[PDB]
RNA sequence: GGCCCGGGGCGGUUCGAUUCCGCCCUGGGCCACC
């Protein structure tokens, strides 16, 4: 178990197996007789032209490359038309640029429309740059492929390979740069422990530097942050992970992590441990893409942590969870129950004009003087971390979030104890509380 | 849809708000869906 070794026997798990390589080039074939029956303008591209895809994530992207003058909506039209007589069967479902997801002959395919341009300066449809990353790869990335899918099942693995809003990870040519700066796996994982927030890699000018936040300069536009979504907890995850397995090199690194199967009844052990306030919000999942729903999720849960933490709830974290029905956001508390009564600071004996207008209001319990200014004893509407969510939530249903937020209002309730544990979180709980084993 | 920067109208809470919780407009960026 010597790192070198290490990766010798990992090269087996991210390395695609022969059989599906073939499956791949059969339909990539196929893919080419009914585009060209049709004539028109493509181009293959991603992971697959450059023969760099994680075993096991296959998925061909072809390119429809339209003219600079075409509206935004023909592209819509006339790209969604061809992709649909071109796979056998598809599934149209994006947040903004319009594309088609099917199969054909088995492997997974994207067909997506763009404008064919020269120089990816100003970009006029979402994905416009894909095209000229792969002429800058294609001949700069050969011969390390392998390398590349290292990095890809090291992140995957990990939990940090996408770079959606769902992962706010290292994007595939995120790690396609990095190979052709660090030259390997092993050298990007070496130097990316000596990576911090202000980490600038510059692959064009072949040079690293320190600036604002993580910004990696796209080879073909400067002014293009390749990991812009890579989440600074995450850049975080991954260096300390980079630290770890030159200390311990281990191919669990590689290993999709345990599948965690704990007890409904270990877990509300571990709670009364705690003797923490544990509850969710839970509503109806809005029919929204993944892209929409996850950013949103983000500011609900964040809108009510904030709420909680400033109403002396003592928040400690909070996670959020989408089955296929519905959405939770997740709390955990220190305090299960406070005071009704609370002080609230007045003015300073001093100026009289503010301390008499502070006397006025009619309170329960008479205001008392303290280092000198005047405090008043005011009383809650609400004694537990529930009550104050309830009332918040119901109150403020729009600002979390556009879709969350409109079904909130028509729909959330908030569920504790046993009947927490029955619910498809007891795994996003566990995560949050750190349990272990 | 989310984030960031800026204009203008407001409501609530507070002795005291541009400055705390929010609501309408609105201009410019950026990101995710490839």
């Amino acid at each position: 178990m010597k790192v070198e070794e290490i990766l010798e026997k990992a090269l087996e798990l991210v390395i695609p197996d022969e059989e599906e390589v073939r499956k791949g080039r059969e339909a990539e074939e196929e893919l080419r007789r009914r585009l060209d029956e049709l004539g028109v303008e493509y181009v293959f591209v991603g992971s697959y032209a450059r023969n760099t895809w994680l075993k096991g994530s296959l998925e061909i992207d072809v390119f429809l490359l339209f003219p600079e003058e075409f509206s935004k909506e023909e592209l819509r039209e006339r790209g969604l038309e061809i992709g649909k007589a071109v796979l056998d069967s598809y599934e149209i479902r994006y947040a903004e640029h319009p594309y088609v997801h099917g199969v054909v002959k088995g492997v997974e395919v994207d067909v997506v429309p763009c404008y064919k341009l020269k120089e990816p300066k100003n970009i006029k449809s979402a994905v416009d740059r894909t095209p000229f990353h792969h002429k800058w790869l294609e001949g700069r990335i050969k011969g390390k492929e392998n390398e590349v899918r290292l990095l890809k099942g090291f992140l995957k693995a990990n939990g940090i390979y996408g770079a959606e809003y769902k992962v706010r990870g290292f994007s595939g040519y995120l790690c396609e740069l990095l190979i052709v700066f660090y030259g390997s796996f092993l050298e990007t994982v070496k130097n990316a422990r000596r990576w911090t927030r202000r980490t600038v890699i510059d692959v064009a000018k072949g040079e690293v530097r320190k600036g604002e936040e993580f910004f990696v300069v796209d080879p073909v536009d400067e002014k293009r942050n390749v990991a812009a979504n890579l989440s600074l907890d995450n850049l975080a995850r991954f260096v300390h992970l980079c630290r770890e397995f030159m200390e311990a090199p281990s191919l669990g690194f590689f290993k999709p992590k345990h599948p965690l199967e704990i007890e409904p009844e270990r877990l509300r052990k571990i709670v009364e441990e705690r003797g923490t306030a544990v509850f969710a919000v839970k509503f109806r999942k809005p029919d929204i893409v993944d892209d929409n729903l996850y950013p949103q999720l983000e500011r609900a849960s964040r809108k009510i942590f904030e709420f909680l933490e400033r109403e002396n709830f003592m928040p400690l974290r909070s996670a959020f969870k989408a089955s296929e029905e519905f959405c939770y956001l997740l709390f955990e508390c220190q305090i299960k129950e406070i005071s009704r009564v609370f002080r609230r600071m007045g003015p300073q004996f001093e100026d009289e004009r503010n301390v008499k207008k502070f006397l006025s209001r009619n309170r329960a319990f008479r205001p008392f003087i303290e280092n000198g200014r005047w405090w008043a004893f005011e009383m809650r509407k609400f004694t537990t971390p529930e009550e104050g969510v309830r009332s918040y939530a119901s109150t403020h249903w729009h600002t979390l979030g556009k879709n969350v937020g409109e079904s909130i209002r028509e729909y959330f309730e908030i569920i504790s104890g046993e009947k927490l544990f029955k619910e498809p979180v007891t795994a996003e709980l566990c995560e949050m509380m750190g349990v272990k084993d």
